């Protein structure tokens, strides 16, 4: 008797990639799912035996390190934000990101982006560091989605910039190349002073990159050249680890490492 | 003439411990403040030039290899949470720490700790990892405070748990000893299965550690014997940098490594 499509969803959560076992084969469901449990089991006994690192804390921590070996000055700001702040990003009521915000209070909201903390952080950093400022956070962000196959409500970002000299396409799209290639992933930039560039993983954007400046700049006391970039990690694990569904890359209580919990 | 108290107020967000710097010295205001403007520009310019990493994020990935090195597997879950998962911690909306949680929708709240969903792990971890069983998680929690002096409504949490074997008073005592003695934090243990411990620090509190079982468990599927602890990372770096003020170890815009960012 075939699978029920109930019965193939059930041993999908189990399957991970290159399993190389085959569903339309004869066995029972029973058996296929009790092999996949043992697998997935044994998957989970590897990492505690040896690593016991997170594939989100990990991914994390290399990109800071990354970060901070050429200069970026690692950033930690509020992920709780004066609802003020999203006005001031132009973010109009009328508009459908609009629609996507967490409010908390009256006056707070959950970032749906880094951009107005790293913005008061470049204006702020200008009295203090040298030419160049070059900084990056990673951290959550927020958005309610219609969410799927490519968008969780509850993601993290990494976004790095650098203000004043120095801040070329060229450059940014340098970084940019030297950050994928160091975590081994392939891509590719697409677009045409103002310009936004979508890197590209086939149909899956990875990453929105701008080149100031912009006219928004002087709302956040901005007046000089910058380039910066914003990344979801769980794409980019998605990527990497090849997972079907990147809420297998999520914060997650269902999900460790990809591997089904419910076992 | 003497220093106003908002001038000193001022300079109060310029000082640092251990400036050995006078104030009721007889210099005008507007040359103390030139001073330490300058030495804070000069603390900021010496961490861009050589470290770059945050304090915050630094003592996240400390606490993090301390905990993976002995055994302990790192979780990265969800900080948007079910508002049922509060009342099934015996949160009543009678009690105070109910008036504390931030709501998002009619289901939903910002996590104000990390139990919840550490119980949650703990009973689906037993289905495939061997006893005992060792997990942690480090991330963003969130509290209504009348905050002032020690209480951010924004704040990082550590919690370790053990279930299984091995959950003694004696080694929860020990695993704290020896992670706040490679911090180098200065501490006492305070307190009378089923025991409640306080590890302080003078008079603040560094952590509430649980010797369990307790009736709470079985809410949560839990039917083994367990040990664990929660520490606010803050107070962490407000005791181990002297900072007078919580604020200064917060996720901010108005500090960075309890450096003001307003200069
Ligand atoms: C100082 C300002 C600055 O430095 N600006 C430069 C940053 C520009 C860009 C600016 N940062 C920007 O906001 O774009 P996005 O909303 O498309 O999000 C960017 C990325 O986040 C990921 N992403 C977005 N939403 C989701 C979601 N719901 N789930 C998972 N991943 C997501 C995805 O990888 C996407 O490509
Ligand atoms: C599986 C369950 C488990 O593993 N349980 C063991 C955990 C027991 C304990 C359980 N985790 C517990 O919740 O106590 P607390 O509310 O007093 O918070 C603990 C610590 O968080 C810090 N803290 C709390 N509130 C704040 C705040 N508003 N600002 C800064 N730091 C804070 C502070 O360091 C405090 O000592
Ligand atoms: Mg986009
Ligand atoms: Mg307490």
């Amino acid at each position: 008797p075939a699978l029920t499509k109930s019965q193939t969803d059930r041993l999908e959560v189990l399957l991970n990639p290159k399993d190389e076992i085959s569903l339309n084969s004869g066995k029972p469901f029973r058996e296929l799912e009790s092999e996949l449990l043992s697998r997935r089991k044994k998957d989970l006994q590897q990492i505690y035996a040896e690593e016991r690192e997170n594939y989100l804390g990990k991914l994390e921590r290399e990109i800071t390190r990354f970060f901070v070996d050429r200069g970026f000055l690692e950033i930690k700001s509020p992920i709780l934000i004066p609802l003020e702040y999203i006005e001031r990003m132009g973010i109009d009521n009328d508009t459908e990101l609009s629609k996507q915000i967490f409010r908390v209070d009256k006056n707070f909201c959950l970032r749906p982006m880094l951009a107005p903390n790293l913005y008061n952080y470049l204006r702020k950093l200008d009295r203090a560091l040298p030419d160049p400022i070059k900084i990056f956070e990673i951290g959550p962000c927020y958005r309610k989605e219609s969410d799927g196959k490519e968008h969780l409500e509850e993601f993290t970002m990494l976004n790095f910039c650098q203000m004043g000299s120095g801040c070329t396409r060229e450059n940014l799209e340098s970084i940019i190349t030297d950050f994928l290639n160091h975590l081994g992933i392939d891509f590719k930039i697409v677009g045409d002073y103002g310009d936004t560039l979508d890197v590209m993983h086939g149909d899956l954007e990875l990453s929105s990159a701008v080149v100031g400046p912009i006219p928004l700049d002087r709302e956040w006391g901005i007046d000089k050249p910058w380039i910066g970039a914003g990344f979801g990690l769980e794409r980019l694990l998605k990527v990497k680890h090849d997972f079907k569904n990147i809420k297998r890359a999520a914060r997650s209580e269902s999900y460790y490492n990809g591997i089904s919990t419910n076992l």
